[PDB]
């Protein structure tokens, strides 16, 4: 293509996440059942979320953007880790009501 | 209370290099530079990618806070939040 700081509230980013389906799997697709942030890439997540491929690599594209998690290359593949701000993110659902993951 | 200091530049770059994230933040701003409402129909309607892609996109902008959503009747209308207006900023200058 040709078109290649803020005090943000987590609590509400918890929320909206807790309340739709797809972003909550995403997010925790990266914390394993030792609760600790391992890498992966989209089609790992995709394999572990019943919901189209296309939903899940978009969905997956804008937690990258929104600096969720982070992107590292290796050859032509992408591997993807919780970030800081993800984590944080992640802690925000500890003792956190959730209906129908 | 859990707030968190966001970098928006780092942001505002990882957007700007996405042609999907910046088509789909972008569709907020009309032809004359101001911010508009928009369905996620509308938004799937203004770019050339598939419709689950677009939605799913409109979806985790929403979760992020980057668009605020309200309801008229049935439908989700969506809108740049405050911080979605600090993102596109960074493109502005």
């Amino acid at each position: 293509h040709h078109h290649h700081f803020y005090t943000l509230n987590i609590a509400e980013i918890a929320e909206r996440i807790g309340n739709d389906d797809c972003a909550y799997q995403v997010l925790m697709a990266f914390i394993n059942e030792n609760g600790e942030a391992q890498m992966l890439n989209k089609t790992a997540v995709a394999e572990m979320i019943q919901l189209s491929k296309p939903t899940v690599f978009a969905t997956v594209n804008s937690f990258y953007c929104a600096g969720y998690i982070d992107e590292t290359r290796v050859g032509r593949s992408k591997i993807y880790t919780l970030s800081d701000l993800g984590v944080e993110i992640v802690e925000c659902f500890k003792q956190k009501a959730m209906e129908m993951r």
